């Protein structure tokens, strides 16, 4: 459709914003708030909806991780509950497949989760597909010609290098090559055939280096940087570019929006939140 929008986040405390970009005029819209704070969520489109799945309430009386599942209508600029997933995932990574929303890894508590589950609008109904073969928390997730990616994260122990892919058809998981960089709380999206990986924590930084996945070659190249080091970021593909937003740099939440052509191979800045956070939720759809 016509804008990003972004849901949730963090700044101080779990956050129920949902404001949506326009890159057509710059313009940034406050819509209707989430009915639950939320932090480390993830967003996707489908069918014009827009849905927030998992997260957490950070805020001053608790620390609670969510299992919901929410959905906005444009048309409407209200939100409605959908089932709730198996378990709570903070954390998230989600994709989209064929109509269907896969939920993927994020943590319970100290429980990390290598589970993975599948949403089907028309049923309003969550099922457990195959498990990962690592657990994933942090966990960057995309799709690329009906296969569904998990990229990086943390195990409980390590954050991760690794990555993997699910084949809906075997209900198998199998690892991909390695990025050549460990990234946990990454930005993953793709682009024309690869799978990009942008920013993340490699456990001693937050990262400015950005890493695409060809999956005709199965090999990891690294393009240009981002002008920002950062984690827990949004991000998100819009005409042929991809978006990143906002995010922790070690020092800052930040409003930054940071736009990659890759065509010239160069990220520029092109808009700031109304005000930084991290840990949102972003996707695309029509203008409401
Ligand atoms: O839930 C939480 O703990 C916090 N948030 C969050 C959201 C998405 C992913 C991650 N994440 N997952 C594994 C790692 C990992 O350090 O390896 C991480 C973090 C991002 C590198 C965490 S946050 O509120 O937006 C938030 C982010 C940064 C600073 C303060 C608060």
């Amino acid at each position: 459709g016509r804008l990003i929008y972004t849901a949730g986040g963090y700044f101080r405390q779990s956050l129920s914003y949902l404001e949506a970009y326009n890159p057509s005029n710059g313009s940034w819209l406050r819509l209707a708030d989430l009915q639950v704070p939320r932090s480390g969520l993830a967003g996707c489109v489908v069918g014009g909806l827009l849905y927030a799945v998992g997260g957490r309430n950070n805020s001053p009386d608790g620390n609670t991780d969510s299992s919901a599942l929410d959905c906005y209508n444009p048309m409407t600029n209200q939100w409605s509950p959908c089932a709730s997933m198996s378990v709570p995932r903070n954390r998230i990574g989600v994709g989209v497949i064929d109509g269907h929303i896969y939920a993927v890894g994020g943590s319970h508590g100290c429980i990390h989760h290598s589970s993975v589950e599948r949403y089907e609008p028309e049923r309003d109904e969550w099922h457990l597909v195959a498990p990962m073969l690592t657990r994933r928390i942090g966990v960057g997730v995309a799709v690329l010609n009906r296969l569904l990616y998990a990229v990086g994260g943390f195990d409980g122990t390590n954050r991760l290098n690794s990555a993997e892919c699910y084949y809906p058809e075997r209900n198998e998981w199998r690892m991909i090559t390695p990025m050549n960089t460990i990234r946990s709380g990454a930005g993953v999206c793709v682009l024309h055939n690869c799978i990009y990986a942008a920013g993340g924590y490699d456990g001693q930084d937050q990262l400015n280096s950005v890493e695409r996945y060809d999956v005709e070659t199965e090999t990891w190249t690294f393009v240009a940087p981002m002008r920002h080091h950062r984690s827990a970021l949004g991000i998100t593909v819009h005409q042929g570019k991809i978006y990143v937003l906002g995010g922790y740099d070690g020092h800052t939440f930040l409003d930054s929006v940071e736009c990659y052509d890759p065509d010239s191979d160069t990220w520029s800045e092109v808009t700031r939140m109304t005000s930084g956070r991290s840990g949102v939720g972003v996707a695309v759809t029509m203008e409401p």
